[PDB]
């Protein structure tokens, strides 16, 4: 047996990038995962099979989770395949960048829905279920956005701010029970919504050289000097899913390499 | 003469409570108000009248900040009337309580809107001309829910910490101009917004004895064990608007009686 | 002039950030109290340039670092002046070093002045704030007691502590006439910043001030620009007027966007 | 074998409350630890067999951590005994309960001396070892006290915020080599530290009513209405000893029953 085993997770936005990441350290730990992305994709089986290396049972469901129908789908496929879901991740997100005045009006509301409404909403399916067993984990990825601000990040740092709020008041509504409530900030991490972001400045700043753009972007804000990895913010998820954070309530684990310290 | 004198404010959600309030103040510093509200009502005039009594120039203007169209027109009605918007206060603000579990979705949605969404809306379409003029002040009206979470306020303290986080990338947006961006954070003041919650308490565990919920209603949560007042919120949003703040970019001034203290 | 009447001591207020509070006080009606470590020939010329403003303006010399000196500086206030009402916790220095080879004098210094002493003036203060029913302690912290900066160990952990300080102090007296809260300033140019500019100057741009005053300023400060001691000093009057009767156990950081980010 | 294995660890004020469940949760983990206490006690033998129940090497060193001289034998006991201090916990800690007015001085001065300066010197001491070797830990026990204010506390507030602005500091000097500084911030802990403020407010208070004390204890402050535990305390100082937390830089691993959060 491991720490986790016999619990049924679910990690939305998970096939890819720190999702992925949090799903391999949960299966590790002993955990069943279901897998979730907006659409079906070629890879499911890959990648279903990566996660099933480490025995446990492994699903994927394809939901786009700013549809609040497409979520309770998600919940009721994993209730049927494996069980009651015992640990949430609320992990998919978006980025766009742009100043404030230009921003577009429709990619503020996406971003809103994604990285804030749409926790909510899973939230709120899972948690009688939880309180039913009287267990339960939500983990939330935030970012350090959620807790200061970065120029042309506007509707992130709001919807991320915003997640940590939900947090805390999901926390403070648990707080009797055996359900907790956290939220994981990670600094940067290189996936695809980070290198995308690179390659921008690469090209209006660099003539296109992304190693020495890749040095400037992480060096304005992370004082390590190097890129926090999908398996550390896995290793957080576990830590919170595991008994010895039973009293961890409403708070934030904040991996980012000392963003947040100065 | 005065500090803020032939300086142009709009103030959302002006007509009662804390938007009143600080309507009030800023004209007693000097300033030029526009008032707002959703609808047309008999006493526009009388409240009008009320705060033109610190003899500056005050016209009123029925918007609903949720509709984006109508927020553009309440700042072309400024422009017109007394010139540029120089003075931006976010105000308009709703609540509702409710567990998380059965926290209704359109509720949820409309809180998200008008607290975080509006805010965003009314200042992308400000910022163009105070960057032209030199100088600029948006003032978000937050709270103490935007720092700390509270239960059955999920919706709420969501789009608090998420206005509180739109403010800090505003501000860094505007760090080397002329324009500052910065949030009050009110606690408990003694509004409608918060005699409709001390109603409910009364009813449900004092036997409709309003003093008894009042007392326990402020003493859970506000060390002063009194209210904080629609004038010193005022009062911080004079400061704020003034030179002395010309350098306070991007921050929380919190007015609650201890709150956040503890 | 919304201060007027009340009696204020501000602590290390001859030069730099606490002049400008002293100001700022004045010119807001108070009777003021200036001070440093040891009698000054200038001390008269301070003392009129505060008085321009037309209150009562003393100035005691006392260590903040001896209780008994600061007990002097209260009392002597006491008999000039009548009951402290404004208390201005100001005095402070700086020490930059690697965490390795902090001097030991050094941190113990730091932590004396930059928080001991602050809860040494305080304590002496209160009973007279209760027993009149009003009363505003103001603690000058900086935008280093919310976060840290590399090879400031002791002046990080003292402004924190003053910053801790604060809330206690401020839940202490919640029911009161009485607040406490603190002021976080970013960089300001006075000559605890200007030292640390000039080492900068000769370690990296060839003694170029100019060069090393923009690198310094924009390592941390968005504004790209330097708060003043007026703006400052501009806090402590909004913290000291009635508008802040309900402005209690807080941080009012003026820091051109520090710890926005 | 274990995630900790070949670590030595210095623990501060180890022999009972949370210090002592830090060392069982390290050696459970692999480390080899060192105990520590101001003086020499007939119970030492039988703490060092509780904690070296888990298989790996232990020793016990008394020294008063408020004298920099046995601070630097600590250390250099450590360094003969069992190698390199490699995971040092800044844990010895003490609480005086007075209103500020009546605060004793040296009450005020010891407080600072243990709960903040001790941490500076042991850290001074160990740092160019870490720096030499390519890696290290440090763990500061701070409080949510570190976090806000608590009435009649001051001293300890003063020490424990300043533990955290410390360990700030700490990890961005040392941000890009393989040494992380951090704090743990736990809420209430049934240590004798908080009996001792039981016992004396039940007999204050409440009659001698330990039931009625510990309740109200609690409940002013701790939403989940339980007391976080020493073994909990340990988890989290393990999980920021592992290498999942190579990256977690200058934060607070806050482990409090949702105090902070609300
Ligand atoms: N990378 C970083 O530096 C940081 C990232 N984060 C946060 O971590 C989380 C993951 O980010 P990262 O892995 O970097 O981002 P990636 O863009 O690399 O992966 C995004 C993931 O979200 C999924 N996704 C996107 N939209 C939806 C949707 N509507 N419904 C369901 N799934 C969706 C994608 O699935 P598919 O494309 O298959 O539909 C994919 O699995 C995000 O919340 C982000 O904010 C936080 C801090 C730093
Ligand atoms: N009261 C408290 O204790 C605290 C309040 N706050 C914040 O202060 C702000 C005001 O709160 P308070 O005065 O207490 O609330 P009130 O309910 O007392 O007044 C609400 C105001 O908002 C206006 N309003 C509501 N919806 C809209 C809309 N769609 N478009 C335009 N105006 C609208 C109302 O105008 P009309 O009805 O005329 O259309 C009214 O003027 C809010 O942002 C709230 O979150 C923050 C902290 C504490
Ligand atoms: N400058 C900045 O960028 C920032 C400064 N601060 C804080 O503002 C406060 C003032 O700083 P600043 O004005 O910049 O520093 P300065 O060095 O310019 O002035 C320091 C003042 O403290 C007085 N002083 C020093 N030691 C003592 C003592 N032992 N007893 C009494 N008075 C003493 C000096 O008086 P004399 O020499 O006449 O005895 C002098 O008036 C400090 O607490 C500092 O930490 C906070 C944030 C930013
Ligand atoms: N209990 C709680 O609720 C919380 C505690 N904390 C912190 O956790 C840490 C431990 O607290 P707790 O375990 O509760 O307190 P306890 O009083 O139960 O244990 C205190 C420990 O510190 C040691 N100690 C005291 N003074 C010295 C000294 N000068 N030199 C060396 N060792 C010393 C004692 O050893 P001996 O007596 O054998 O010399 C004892 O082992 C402290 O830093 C405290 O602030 C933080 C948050 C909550």
């Amino acid at each position: 047996k491991r720490v986790l085993s016999g619990r049924v997770a679910v990690v939305t936005g998970s096939r890819k990038g720190i999702g992925l990441g949090i799903a391999m350290r949960l299966a590790m730990a002993g955990a069943d995962v279901v897998l979730n992305g907006r659409r079906q994709s070629p890879e499911d089986s890959a990648i279903v099979e990566k996660v099933a290396a480490y025995g446990t049972r492994v699903r994927c469901f394809a939901a786009n989770m700013k549809d609040r129908a497409q979520v309770e789908a998600l919940i009721k496929f994993t209730e049927k395949e494996l069980g009651a879901v015992e640990i949430l991740v609320n992990n998919a997100g978006i980025q766009h960048v742009s100043p404030v005045e230009t921003f577009p009006s429709d990619k503020w509301d996406e971003i809103i829905a994604l990285n804030l409404t749409s926790a909510f909403h899973a939230t709120q399916l899972c948690l009688p279920s939880m309180r039913q067993r009287g267990w339960g984990r939500i983990i939330n990825i935030a970012s350090v956005q959620g807790l200061v601000g970065s120029m042309n990040k506007s509707a992130y740092c709001a919807a991320k701010h915003g997640l940590i709020g939900f947090t805390k008041v999901v926390a403070l509504e648990t707080a009797t029970t055996g359900i907790t409530c956290n939220a994981i900030c990670p600094g940067y991490v290189y996936t695809p919504l980070v290198e995308e972001q690179i390659k921008a400045v690469a090209e209006a700043k660099y003539g296109g050289d992304m190693e020495a753009a890749t040095q400037a972007f992480l060096c304005e804000k992370q004082p390590a000097k190097a890129f926090v990895t999908v398996e550390q913010v896995g290793d957080a998820a576990v830590f919170l899913a595991s008994p010895g954070a039973d009293m961890i309530r409403g708070t934030t684990i904040t991996v980012d390499g000392g963003w947040v310290a100065q």
